[PDB]
């Protein structure tokens, strides 16, 4: 449902509505959710980033939120980089459930700076991170993960951001004609297989893709058997449709 | 090439050019070939039926033939029933390589008779047969095949007609069966020939190519199509899914605001 397939459509809408907009307000209505008010092309927009452990998502929204009386440390740091920031890009990492929002801004001595707002919706852990661009260090993160010897990464202010691991499954949106052709000619295209072969397909999406493939084949199947007669010579033979009338065709072929 | 699929097309032409015509002349220019001159819609027509082991076909033609000096026994029996006959129907059997031409005529005392002229295009076993419509006995047959220990049928005058040893007609198969086949079966050229009746190898390569090509095109479209936010029974989709619920939304924000509105209090 909120799979990579869906997020792809979300991100396209997000980019067109928001790129070159200005972050005007930053708030934290719930512990692990972040709401930005953004002015873009003389219209205002409200952007929800939710690290909710069941309902994690990112979306524009019409909901009004009750904001807390005082900003947490997390929001205070974020405002220091995002208040008045220009949105420069909104990108999905491949067809995984990760959105990266790159911004630019000035600091308090007038220098132009860049930061990246990242929302991670993973299997086990969801999170929202602000990361310095030039250094790649986390500036703040909505769920802190303390330092631990030999762990994969530390999610703390000051630590280097390390991206989540990827899988070997392929991005369906960008796969080249040649590799796709090979996958489609040789694999059984069941929903389950499609989830293994391709990145970011939910079970519903995968079920729908399997169905679409079969019903489009059905459509192609009917059209081939219902098309009008169009007599044609092939290389070694002849055909009633392309691969004056069929009798003139056969007269010519047998000479 | 001259498979059931091809024959499906030409038999429609033969029907509309010939039905209710009159057979005016009957000759056997080659041993396994029969040519009928047929008058129909005030025009004359030349129908070729060929039991040749390679070239067997049924066809209208603009070619001319050198008739033999005397009609064979085969031809005189066909003339006895077909000279002046009216062409009542021209029918392919299913999608197989068999055509049946029903005719009616008078006999020499003015009594009405009926017969069926049948061509089977079966390679080495191709044959042309005239069968009496009431008795269902072969009146005559262009390649006699006698009885043996292993013969499936006796192809001789007086024998009762038996169709050739007969998969699925691709023109008429129902949606439900066809979907299952396309969801689960291997759509190679050869498995299509085994699943469906009347598919030559070139036809089946083309069909195989079509389904392959359509699969790729559907895949590309699914991942490169306009956003159309909809709910589903238990969830939501960015384009409509098969188990859609309600009507679409203007954008994904409205869809998700609505989905999540009362999820938590």
């Amino acid at each position: 449902s909120f799979d990579g397939f869906f997020l792809h459509h979300i991100v396209e809408e997000l980019r067109s509505e928001l790129v070159n907009g200005r972050i005007q307000k930053i708030n934290q209505p719930f512990e692990q959710e972040l709401v930005l008010q953004i002015r873009s092309n003389r219209q205002s927009h409200r952007l929800l980033l939710s690290a909710h452990p069941v309902f994690g998502r990112i979306q524009l929204t019409q909901t009004t939120f009750e904001n807390p009386a005082q900003p947490s440390t997390f929001i205070m740091v974020l405002r220091k980089y995002l208040q008045g920031a220009l949105i420069e890009s909104i990108e999905q990492v491949e067809n995984d459930r990760i959105v990266e929002i790159t911004v630019s801004n000035k600091n308090e001595i007038g220098d132009h700076i860049q930061a990246t707002l990242i929302i991670e919706i993973m299997g086990k852990h969801s999170n929202i991170l602000l990361v310095d661009k030039s250094s790649h260090k986390i500036l703040e993160v909505i769920k802190h993960v303390g330092f631990s010897q030999n762990s994969y990464r530390t999610l703390l202010p000051g630590s280097t951001y390390i991206a989540p691991p990827s899988t070997e499954s392929l991005n369906p949106f960008t796969i080249k004609d040649e590799k796709l052709f090979e996958i489609l000619q040789t694999q059984e295209l069941t929903a389950k297989n499609l989830q293994s072969l391709f990145q970011g397909l939910g079970r519903d999406t995968a079920n729908e893709l399997e169905r679409i493939l079969v019903s489009e084949k059905l459509s192609a199947f009917r059209n081939f058997f219902n098309q009008e007669t169009k007599p044609c010579l092939t290389e070694t033979s002849f055909s009633p449709v392309p691969f004056a009338n069929l009798s003139d065709l056969l007269d010519t072929y047998y000479k």
